[PDB]
């Protein structure tokens, strides 16, 4: 019953298309939630979408000043993969900040919500309230906004909690059925780590966060779910993956250390090992997140001061609007598959149209066969969308 | 298959959020039905929500003069705790009085409608009439407006039928499979019991209610699920929970008759007894149903004269609006939990810049871990929603 | 697994109410069917409720002429009882006549569509057509309007074919999972059938129907399951069921003919016996359909002269509009219990306010405990409704 | 568990109506997707409606020039057969071009989307998505726009790429599980084939495709499962289904080689052989797609130069729009039904009143019963409807 992720990685020679919802086209026309960072996780049936909502829908005075992130009205919205965020979709916990497991039986909700300063993570299982955690740094509490991973049923759910230009307190939790059976503060050289991509690398769980203090580098977390143990490094790619960053040309990573290049902020976004290459995902502009594109490294797990990439696709063309990024794993019949998602943000502070900040989300998985080009933007024309 | 609760009551150290529908600010934009009274019951597996729609959306012209609690349309709501009610939400019953159950195999519910003077309870169990009882006293028949208890297959509802300002005659009734199979008056020193927020207490049910008449000190009823023995009292604490009230340092309880402390009204509220301390939620504001604030008193479940508070929590506001209140108890891996709800009434009587009156709510659960503080509103800005 | 309805009759004191879908009120803000003719039909878990939509919603360019009976678009709508027919309701056929069975297995679905002089009927038995029969009289065919009634598998549905105002052609249609498996024409003293309520009075099937031709008093239509016998006859209460009929003074049955009093026109009604007496439904309004009364009449299955009445209830008050209405069967945990359902049409031809036609539903059910009074009417202002 | 479609065909004299979508006349009020080139496919319990979505509802900006047929913003909707394509509905894959598959074990969904001439077919299988392969011939990947065929757990899709007026590359993929284990060039007597509507034949597989450069007679073509082995040739009968196409008196066939006569262009249709007549349909107008008429032809699945009809149906008057259809196989009790849709295309490039192309469906499945006549348009009054 419970999940092992024992399987060996599906071989990837890229990523296929696999799901689009067009929520913003959609809310031009029909009631369809206002939406930030969501995420993709899969029970062993089908998959699921997550998002945070703004407890608004897009054609409504309250989807004014929906860029703010910490808001009381904030839940995390479920629905299956496809089914686009309408008036009955439920929202399954309060949260401004969430992550979501199944571990083979039941699905686990990380949900952070209530003051900046003094925050809640509630654990709910199985539909039921089984843990709490207030804020040890008293400062903004935050989790992954993606899919955690249980492997025997204990998951793993990174949180971080203080400056996020600075040193930042970040712990990883053991979760058995909504417990916390055990919290482990991070370890290893990740000096600031954040928003971490986590997917199951048997026997443990490998995270792939953002350095949003001093590194254009993505930070790795290693959990091993036997021992417990935690060790932190960064991707070795010298094609860093965060945004913003310097060019390819000009930017340069380390295999232990932030490489203080344009590191003062950062996006969510994912990368896993192939052997010694790792597969990776980033947005085509160097500072602003426009564009989203995939390739491999080679040898891009291994050696830093390896420029030389690979099967490259672009998922969002240049001159659109992306955003969050992250990875999730779906058992396959013999191999387990690695799949992303790309929100697509669209509104304010960047496009004045409106009065709104929403998202889409695009969902690509990996393929051991062929696949041809192409561009998903979000599609929507905010000129003739209501305000 | 029968629900017993023979667990033990969970260790509680405060409450973390649980669900949130932001029912009023989705009806900006978007059908949403227009709701009072709501309560939360649960399944062995996942938990509902539940109210008394009034026979309209938000967005309409019927949902002028809403504020009216008894009409023909009145029905009864029932969604999965999340979902908004919007269209495609079951109306159960015809009612503008209700009370649900699950006994672990169905759904039971009591469904009040009818002339005021002549009213009809028809008991519904697993989708099927089984039972139906008429008024005894000729007057507004009434029920919890939460959710009853069943042990091993026998739930017990309080019903009331009488004066809110007088003697009243209020029954303890005992329903299996949906048959009324015994129903005992009210006996004890209570002697004003209306919308009792009950909860398992094994091997009895004990219920928390509002007396309308002379009290400010919430009721107490134990029943015996065993000898349908029913014995009745007040909470003790000298801070009492009930709306109005008098000041934390003026009021007063007696927890054998009522304390005549501005007790000429009411609002339904909840409190569980932990040892000999009580577990109280109440509105901050002493007059109007304005804020709600939960702790905990150091033997006020057994000392009257106890005004010693601790881990008090701010649920909403003391700006902002809030209503009814309750109790429902969820079943967890070794303990019974206890959570409550409450309803977030916006609109007439109070405010006047629209023409309807509803509801959206907030649920917090009992933890035993940590939690932090914060405020969970309705959030709807009336001034800029469809009057 | 077959459905029999071996148990015996419950005793009945009354009706309890058991659903109301507030439809015409919640169609002023929201998306709802237009539709017409509903009826109640239950599988061994659930009551679903069925009508006949018009393929558009109230609020559309197209709810316009929405009093045609018999348009290529009209469909079987099928949702749960109690969820509004909103715009994620299953059309289940195509039909502009049409009656629903579950013989414990599946739903059986009998849908009449097609020209008024060559209609085709289609039998659905577990989402498949698995017969077809053609107009055998060339006139409208039609059916039941209402639940028909399986017993061992065999579903038997009553079909007429031929004018409204003289003799038509009646057929029994014996179906065995979906399978025309005998058609037996009408035998016995009911001129006129159509429309028939029917339930299960084991070993057989009681069909109370509409005399559209000479009488206001309801034909009988016995059907034996095993022999394939069919017994025509007309209900003796002295009390008249249909709509138009005589006042309570001057009407007459004659237990074997049409009475020959107003009979011409009529409205779908329902009737079971027990014991000698009859239980009944009707229209309070002589000449209209306004208003619903339900009683008993004292040896009113046996006695035409008797005229005895006793256990009034008032469904719909005499000013409110009242519709079809029809009978449907619950299996209890004893016996099996009788409910009905009433149909409140709104619109054209009555109401000009509006250019629309559709309808509301109420539903009781039979029981044996004690019952109020009350009035449950469609509840909708058209002077402020969407024309 | 695995579908062997091994029962005969259905004895089959004609069609019966089915199911009705009203898709578009339910847009005037209320939100509906706006689609094009829908199909039906079944599970073993209930059939379900696919269609190629445009990103957008129809009373949207977005709705605007939705003409086109490949955008980046096309997804697959999947509801169930009689629920309209609402806010709710599932799409469950990114595709412009689409075939649906359920095995018996799961549902196989073919995709099709990204760039013209560098398309992705992807394959999503139970929720996964399993393989995917590029565009061959670097033009327009196209695939059946209907059902697909599964016999002993393997899936057979037609995938053309190339001109659509010349010769194309047409592939036979099957696929088990998700997985393509073989795939066969197109082999036989057929030119051009696109848009095959397939169906069981036990033990393999026939489609009766379009011609769309020199036939207005439909190719057939003939998959062996045991072997992989792919034979073709065209329809003998003298009455052609395609359209554009020449009168009756004037028509011809060889059903070794094109006809020659106005096969410029074509649309999808259907054909089934009943021994050695065909039961085909096609537009009632020969060179537009209006009207939809189906018939069986005497000696025409193995004579060319038959003209012999029989048994004619009007699906859709002629006056009014039609669009692609195809067929789709039901499992019956004892023997396999022949069922098709036909595809109500209202809008854009015929109708210049909106600025929106979408389309309704009507299912129709076969019947050994008796039938009448009808004519089940749209409906939807275009004047009316909102841009
Ligand atoms: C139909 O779809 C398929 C799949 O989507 C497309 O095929 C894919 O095409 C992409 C290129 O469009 C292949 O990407 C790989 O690109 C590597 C470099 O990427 C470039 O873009 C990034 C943008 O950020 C730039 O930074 C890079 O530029 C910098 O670095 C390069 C280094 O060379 C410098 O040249 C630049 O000046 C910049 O400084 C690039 O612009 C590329 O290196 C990679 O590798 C091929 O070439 C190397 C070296 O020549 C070979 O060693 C290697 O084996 C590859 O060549 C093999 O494969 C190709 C394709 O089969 C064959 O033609 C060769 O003969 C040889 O066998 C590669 O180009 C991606 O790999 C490829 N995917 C697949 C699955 O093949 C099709 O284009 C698309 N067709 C259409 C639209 O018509
Ligand atoms: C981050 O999150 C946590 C969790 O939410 C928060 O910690 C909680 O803080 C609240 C403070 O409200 C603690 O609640 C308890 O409040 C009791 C008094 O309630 C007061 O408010 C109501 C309305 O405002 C008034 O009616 C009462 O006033 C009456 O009595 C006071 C008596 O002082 C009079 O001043 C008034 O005039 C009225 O007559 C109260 O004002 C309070 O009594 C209770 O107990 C603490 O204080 C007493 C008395 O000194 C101590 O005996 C007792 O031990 C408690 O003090 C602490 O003791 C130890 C210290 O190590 C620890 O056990 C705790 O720290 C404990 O607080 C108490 O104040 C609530 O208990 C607490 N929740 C926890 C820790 O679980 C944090 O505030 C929040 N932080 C930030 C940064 O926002
Ligand atoms: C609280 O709710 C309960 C439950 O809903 C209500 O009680 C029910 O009340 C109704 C109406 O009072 C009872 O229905 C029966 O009505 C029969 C006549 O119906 C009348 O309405 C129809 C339509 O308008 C008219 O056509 C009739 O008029 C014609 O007939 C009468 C006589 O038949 C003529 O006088 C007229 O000129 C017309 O020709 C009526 O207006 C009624 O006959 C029936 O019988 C009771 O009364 C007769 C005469 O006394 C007795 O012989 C018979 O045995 C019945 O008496 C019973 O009831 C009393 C108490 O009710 C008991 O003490 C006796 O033991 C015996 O059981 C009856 O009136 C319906 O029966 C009743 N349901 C119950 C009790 O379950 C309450 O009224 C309501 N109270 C409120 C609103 O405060
Ligand atoms: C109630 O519903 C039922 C069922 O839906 C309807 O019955 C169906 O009616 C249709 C139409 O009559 C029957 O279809 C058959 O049509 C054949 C060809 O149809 C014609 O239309 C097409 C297109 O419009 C034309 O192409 C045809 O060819 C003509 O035009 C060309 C031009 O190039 C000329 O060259 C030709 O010469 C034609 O002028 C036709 O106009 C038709 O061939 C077929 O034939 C019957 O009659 C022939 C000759 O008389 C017999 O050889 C053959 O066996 C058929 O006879 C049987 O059927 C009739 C009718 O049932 C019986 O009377 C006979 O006893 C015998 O059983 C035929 O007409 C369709 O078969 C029929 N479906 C059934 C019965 O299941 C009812 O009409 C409808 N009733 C209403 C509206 O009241
Ligand atoms: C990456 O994105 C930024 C936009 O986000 C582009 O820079 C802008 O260029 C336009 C003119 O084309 C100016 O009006 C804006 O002020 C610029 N900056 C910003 C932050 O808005 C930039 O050209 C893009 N290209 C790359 C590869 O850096
Ligand atoms: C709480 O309530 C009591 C009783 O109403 C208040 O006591 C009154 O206080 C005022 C001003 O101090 C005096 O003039 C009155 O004589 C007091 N008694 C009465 C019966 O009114 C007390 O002030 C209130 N305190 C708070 C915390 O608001
Ligand atoms: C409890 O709530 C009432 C409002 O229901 C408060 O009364 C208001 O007080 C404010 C500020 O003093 C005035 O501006 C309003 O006009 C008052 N409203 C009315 C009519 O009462 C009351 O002050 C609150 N009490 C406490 C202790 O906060
Ligand atoms: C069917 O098609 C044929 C050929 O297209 C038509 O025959 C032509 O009719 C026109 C008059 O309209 C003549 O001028 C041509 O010479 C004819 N051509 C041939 C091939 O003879 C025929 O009229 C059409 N018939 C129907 C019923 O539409
Ligand atoms: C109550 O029911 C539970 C079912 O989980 C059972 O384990 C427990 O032993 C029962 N206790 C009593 C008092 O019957
Ligand atoms: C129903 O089935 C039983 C056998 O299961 C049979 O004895 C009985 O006669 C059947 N009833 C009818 C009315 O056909
Ligand atoms: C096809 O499946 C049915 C049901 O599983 C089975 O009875 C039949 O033998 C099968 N035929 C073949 C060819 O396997
Ligand atoms: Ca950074
Ligand atoms: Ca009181
Ligand atoms: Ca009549
Ligand atoms: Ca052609």
């Amino acid at each position: 019953e419970y999940r092992n992720w024992s399987k060996p990685q599906c071989g990837i020679t890229g990523f296929a298309p696999f799901s689009k919802d067009n929520s913003i086209r959609l809310s031009a026309g029909g009631d369809i939630w206002v939406t930030r960072e969501p995420y993709v996780s899969c029970d062993p049936d089908k998959c699921y979408q997550f998002a945070l909502g703004q407890g608004t829908t897009l054609n409504n005075v309250h989807s004014n000043n929906t860029v703010r992130d910490r808001t009381p009205y904030r839940t995390l919205l479920m629905n299956e993969l496809g089914v686009p965020f309408h008036l009955g979709t439920k929202q399954v916990c309060i949260a401004w900040s969430s992550s979501s497991c199944h571990d083979g039986k039941a699905w686990l909700h990380v949900c952070i919500t209530g003051d900046d300063k003094n925050a809640t993570a509630s654990f709910i299982y199985n539909g039921r309230l089984v843990d709490s955690v207030v804020s040890w740094s008293k400062d903004i509490l935050r989790t992954q906004e993606s899919e955690c991973v249980c492997i025997n049923g204990t998951c793993t759910v990174v949180m971080t909690d203080g400056s996020a230009s600075g040193k930042a307190d970040t712990k990883i939790l053991f979760i058995e059925e909504g417990k916390i059976v055990h919290t482990s503060t991070l370890s290893g050289s990740a000096q600031h780590v954040e928003e971490c991509s986590c997917y199951p690398r048997y026997p443990g769980v490998r995270c792939v966060c953002r350095d949003n203090w001093k590194g254009s580098n993505r930070p790795i977390v290693d959990i091993n779910i036997k021992d417990h143990s935690i060790v932190s490094s960064y991707v070795c790619s010298g094609l860093v993956g965060d945004t913003p960053r310097k060019n390819d040309s000009s930017s340069s990573s380390h295999c232990l250390d932030p490489n203080n290049e344009e590191g003062g902020h950062g996006v969510k976004g994912w990368a896993f090992d192939d052997g010694n290459d790792v597969w990776m995902g980033r947005t085509i502009n160097e500072t602003s997140r426009l564009g989203y594109e995939t390739f491999k490294v080679i040898e891009g797990w291994s050696n830093p001061k390896s420029k030389l990439q690979t099967n490259r696709q672009v998922i969002v063309d240049r001159g659109d609007r992306s955003g969050y990024s992250g990875i999730f794993s779906v058992e396959g019949k013999s191999c387990i598959n690695r799949c992303f998602y790309v929100e697509l943000i669209r509104g304010r502070k960047e496009e004045t149209e409106v009065l709104w900040t929403s998202n889409s989300i695009v969902v690509f998985c990996g393929t051991s066969g062929t696949y041809g080009t192409g561009s998903w933007p979000d599609g929507a024309d905010l000129n003739l969308m209501p305000i």
